[PDB]
């Protein structure tokens, strides 16, 4: 006797934000349980896979697209965004200018990507490096929620991803 296979959801998720805010470190902590203090800049886009045992009958596979910080100044984001179901937009709490870039990334995303029915994709805001007004910002810029995160100390990355996936499931 075999047990029945689990239902599966496969989601391509974007991780965007300006240089050095911690996008790659968030993904590396989430998927590989690892962190590095050395800064190695992403070139173009890198990828990582997260398998989530969502509930006893369900598996969620996340294809994470780790986009480099300078790409909002290029012309590749529309290609990079294609077929994504959700995104994290990231800034660095220690460098407030990176918060000002959050709206630029959000407008870039919303102008180049929408769900098949025309609804904008689910987006969660990550205030990263928290180891070192937000509600109003999320309501005014169309975010489903926000979290203080730390790739170094592993704070709220699991929680923020679960929040994003919950919203994606609810809007399919
Ligand atoms: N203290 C602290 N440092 C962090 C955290 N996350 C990332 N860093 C550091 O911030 C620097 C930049 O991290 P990256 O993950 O490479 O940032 P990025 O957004 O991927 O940068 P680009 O790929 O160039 O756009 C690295 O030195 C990391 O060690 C964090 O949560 N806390
Ligand atoms: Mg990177």
């Amino acid at each position: 006797h075999m047990q029945a296979p689990h239902k599966e959801h496969l989601y391509k998720l974007l991780v965007i934000g300006d240089l050095g805010v911690g996008k790659t470190s968030i993904i590396k902590r989430y998927v590989h349980q690892n962190f590095s203090s050395h800064y190695r800049a992403t070139i173009g886009v890198d990828f990582a896979l997260k398998v989530l045992h969502w509930d006893p009958e369900t598996v969620v596979r996340l294809q994470l697209w780790d986009i480099a910080g300078l790409e909002r100044f290029g012309n590749m984001t529309r290609v990079y965004y294609r077929e994504a179901m959700g995104a994290f937009i990231v800034f660095d709490v220690t460098r407030p200018a990176t918060f000002e870039a959050v709206a630029k990334w959000k407008n870039d995303l919303d102008s180049k990507l929408s769900l098949p029915n025309g609804k904008p994709v689910s987006v969660v805001l990550l205030a990263n490096k928290c180891d070192q007004k937000m509600d109003q910002f999320c309501k005014e810029h169309g975010f489903v929620g926000w979290f203080e995160t730390s790739a170094k100390e592993n704070i709220n990355i699991d929680e923020a991803s679960r929040c994003l996936v919950k919203h994606i499931l609810a809007n399919e």
